[PDB]
């Protein structure tokens, strides 16, 4: 659909999960945008049936859950392959909305690959040493 | 060094390697943008000393070479993990300029990990089957 719209749904979903609701102020503060800009996006999200304070439609909820899943999987992926922890978040934030579901699912299989045998993680770590 | 600037340097570097030179028209066609947009960017890259008959400076060449390496490595990464070939290019294009060097290097180690022992690739493929 749209990276910005997705980023908003992701943030709105997280806020609802964290607080039980999503205030415009909290959205604007989390995205570091002006509250007026949030107002415009919300009205658009409303028109597109992602939501109706504000409440997500089942359509918006399904997307939010997917976006959180993708963010979490990507952090786990970068963490597993050894990226410095402090750099993981910004990298995930910048690539998460530009990956196809095919890539996401293959990354999921990759994470599973390393999780079923610690020897694989060690072998990968050895390569980093080289 | 914005993502847009990097994408232009990447394209300019590729055109020079492919044809021996980079015409505004070819850059405009490759990026699917208006020539005025290209001109504005080129003037900016000139001001920032990446280029000067578009000719890259050593600064621009170093970056261009890195960007091509990164693009190729990212395609190999998605390829190795099983992403459908047809979807690889668009994914790489959208994430390549949003990954830290730390992530790129660890992805490089990951690619090396699979390339050095095909048994690892087979094991990864078995998981995709589950
Ligand atoms: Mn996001
Ligand atoms: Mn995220
Ligand atoms: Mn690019
Ligand atoms: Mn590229």
């Amino acid at each position: 659909t749209t990276p910005s719209m997705e980023d908003y749904i992701e943030q709105i979903y997280m806020l609802i999960e964290e607080k039980g609701y999503a205030r415009v102020s909290d959205i604007a503060e989390a995205l570091a945008v002006h509250p007026s800009s949030v107002t415009k996006m919300v009205q658009k999200l409303d028109k597109d049936e992602y939501l109706i304070g504000l409440v997500l439609t089942s359509k918006g909820k399904k997307i939010g859950k997917r976006l959180v899943y993708r963010h979490e999987l990507l952090e786990q992926f970068l963490r597993i392959i050894g990226v410095d922890e402090e750099k993981i978040y910004n990298d995930v934030e910048g690539i998460e909305h530009h990956l196809s579901w095919n890539s996401i699912d293959r990354i999921g299989d990759l994470v599973q690959y390393f999780e079923e045998d610690d020897a694989r993680k060690k072998d990968l770590k050895s390569i980093q040493k080289k």
